């Protein structure tokens, strides 16, 4: 049955609850974003109004054959009544039709709810910067001081300059980037953009891409993959074993692959710059862990919840250890009194 930080208090709404059959008072459930922990339970039986993005709509209907009647898309930064409550979806800066949701309650309450999310100090200036929030729930995935790591736009650049220095110096190479959800997509565009190629992969994900309804993408897809040099691949086939398969199917037209693993973060942040990393090699075959996260580092959370300033904070990542829930209220208090609100 349905936790409570998934219950939004004098609505009857919820949040990222489709696994725990129908819950008793839900007249209305959102949907952050088409994650596979969140959306956990949907399918073309489900005959409640969801709410969401136009895109993670498109994903709804497609992916998981949600009846076209009970999808709801509102657009972004819109002020939208539903269920005669007042509500804005914002951009969260995670994976495509990622939102936050701005539940404006009856009795006068503000309510923000990040779903996931990277916060940037561009939400600072957002629809967030009238009004006072009484309640945050919080995407705290790396609420700790030990989790740092670079810009996307870093590891985009070290993506970019590896794979053309490879390409130019063997033009007989591959390019594999490994993949197992939504999100990250600008790791294997970029890399097909500075190559002169396409991206090529099943049928499977090239539909699941074409569900988010944005030409840029579209103009760097396809089926093809003889006709491409960058192949996208399931993440749990980048290994040397999975790629040395792989290469033996591409008919003698490659004799060299090297392979990208978007992770988060990982223990070798701790000590290894992003411009001085390496890869892991056997043969001709290499593969790089490259730190591509669509969280908040801890810099970033904490510099976004100074700002907002809550009266109250639930986290809805790391709650079911005493350890972690007992770390994070550390940090809060510890940011409130800093900060001094
Ligand atoms: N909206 C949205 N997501 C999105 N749009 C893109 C355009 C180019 C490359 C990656 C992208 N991800
Ligand atoms: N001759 C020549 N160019 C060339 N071929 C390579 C194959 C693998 C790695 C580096 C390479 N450079
Ligand atoms: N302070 C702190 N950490 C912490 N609190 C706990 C409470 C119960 C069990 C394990 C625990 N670890
Ligand atoms: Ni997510």
């Amino acid at each position: 049955t349905c936790p409570f930080y998934k219950k939004i208090p004098g609505t009857g709404f919820t949040v990222d609850a489709f696994q725990y059959g129908v819950v008793e008072g839900c007249t209305a459930y959102f949907l952050t974003h088409f994650h596979s922990d969140h959306y956990a339970g949907l399918s073309k039986h489900f005959t409640f109004p969801v709410y969401c993005s136009e895109i993670t709509g498109n994903l709804l209907k497609n992916k998981l054959h949600v009846q076209e009647q009970y999808i709801h898309p509102l657009p972004l930064d819109t002020e939208c009544i539903v269920n005669g409550v007042k509500v804005v979806l914002l951009d969260a800066n995670h994976c495509p039709g990622a939102v936050m949701i701005l539940f404006y309650l009856p009795n006068g309450t503000v309510i923000l709810h990040t779903g996931d999310f990277r916060a940037d100090p561009s939400m600072e200036r957002s629809l967030l910067a009238d009004q006072k929030v009484h309640m945050l729930y919080l995407d705290t995935t790396y609420c700790s001081p030990e989790y740092t790591f670079p810009s996307q736009q870093e590891v985009i650049r070290f993506a970019i300059n590896t794979a053309f220095e490879a390409v130019t110096l063997n033009p007989h190479a591959l390019v594999v980037c490994g993949t197992y959800s939504i999100g990250k997509e600008k790791v294997f565009l970029a890399i097909a953009d500075v190559l002169g190629s396409k991206v090529g992969m099943s049928q499977e994900k090239y539909k699941t891409l074409q569900c988010l309804n944005i030409p840029e993408i579209n103009s760097l897809i396809t089926t093809d993959m003889c006709s491409s040099l960058v192949h996208l691949l399931p993440m749990m086939q980048i290994n040397f074993k999975g790629l040395q398969s792989h290469l033996k199917k591409c008919g003698g037209k490659y004799n060299q692959i090297l392979a990208f693993r978007p992770t988060g973060w990982t223990h070798s942040n701790k000590f290894t710059r992003i411009a001085d990393v390496i890869p892991q090699t056997k043969g001709n075959i290499s593969i790089y862990g490259i730190p591509y996260s669509e969280h908040s580092s801890y810099l970033e959370m904490k510099r976004f919840v100074q700002w907002l300033k809550p009266q109250k904070i639930i986290p809805t990542v790391n709650v079911g250890t005493w350890k972690s829930r007992s770390t994070m209220e550390k940090y809060f208090r510890e940011w409130k009194l800093e900060a001094g609100y």
